[PDB]
C-alpha cells in the first residue's frame, strides 16, 4: 500500500502473540516499542532520540507481522512514548519513500 | 525522486538563504531544525521525543526548499540533534511510503 502522510502512519503489528498499533519511521534506524512482555533474554541498552536518552531492553531475532508482512530484527523495548518501527525493520518488508 | 532505507534519508534542504542536510521524518509531526534565524514573530514552545522534552521557537509561515520542492509551513528551531523534515512539510513535497 501507498501512505500518503496527512495523517501519522500509523500500522497495525503482531509481535509476540500481541496486537499493536506502530509508527512507520524512516526517522528511526531500530524499532522501539511501549514496555510490553517478550520472550527470551535480552541486554540493557541506552538509545538516544529528541529530550535526550532511555534505557531499552534490547531483544535480537524478534519476528513482528506489520500489516501483513512479516520480518525479524532487533526491537528495543523501554519508555518510548509512541510504538516505532525503524529502517531495521522498514527495509525487510520493501518501505520506499517517494517524492 | 525513490528513497530507499538502507541508509538515513538525508537530503539537502534550502532555507533561509543556508543550505543544510535534513533527515526525511515519518515519525516527525512537525520540522525541527538546529538553532539558526528565520523571519517574523515567534511564539515559545515545548516539544517532546524519546529522551524527553526540548524548548523550540515556533517560526510559522516559512520557506523551505527539500530537494527542489518548495514548501511554506511551521518551522521549529531548538536543540534537536538532527534537523528533522516533519509531516507538516512532507505532505507539501507529495512524500509517500510504499511498500
Ligand atoms: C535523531 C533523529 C530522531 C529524533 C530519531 N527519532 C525518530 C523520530 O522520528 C521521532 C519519532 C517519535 C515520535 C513520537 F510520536 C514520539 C517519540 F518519542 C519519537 N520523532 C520525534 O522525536 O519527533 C518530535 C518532533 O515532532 C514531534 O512529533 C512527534 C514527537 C516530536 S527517535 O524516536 O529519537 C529514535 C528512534 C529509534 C532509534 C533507534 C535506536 O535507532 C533511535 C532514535
Amino acid at each position: 500500500p501507498q501512505i500518503t502522510l496527512w495523517k501519522r502512519p500509523l500500522v497495525t503489528i503482531k509481535i509476540g502473540g500481541q496486537l499493536k498499533e506502530a509508527l512507520l519511521d524512516t526517522g528511526a534506524d531500530d524499532t522501539v516499542l511501549e514496555e510490553m512482555n517478550l520472550p527470551g533474554r535480552w541486554k540493557p541498552k541506552m538509545i538516544g532520540g529528541i529530550g535526550g536518552f532511555i534505557k531499552v531492553r534490547q531483544y535480537d531475532q524478534i519476528l513482528i507481522e506489520i500489516c501483513g508482512h512479516k520480518a525479524i530484527g532487533t526491537v528495543l523495548v523501554g519508555p518510548t512514548p509512541v510504538n516505532i518501527i525503524g529502517r531495521n525493520l522498514l527495509t525487510q518488508i520493501g518501505c520506499t519513500l517517494n517524492f
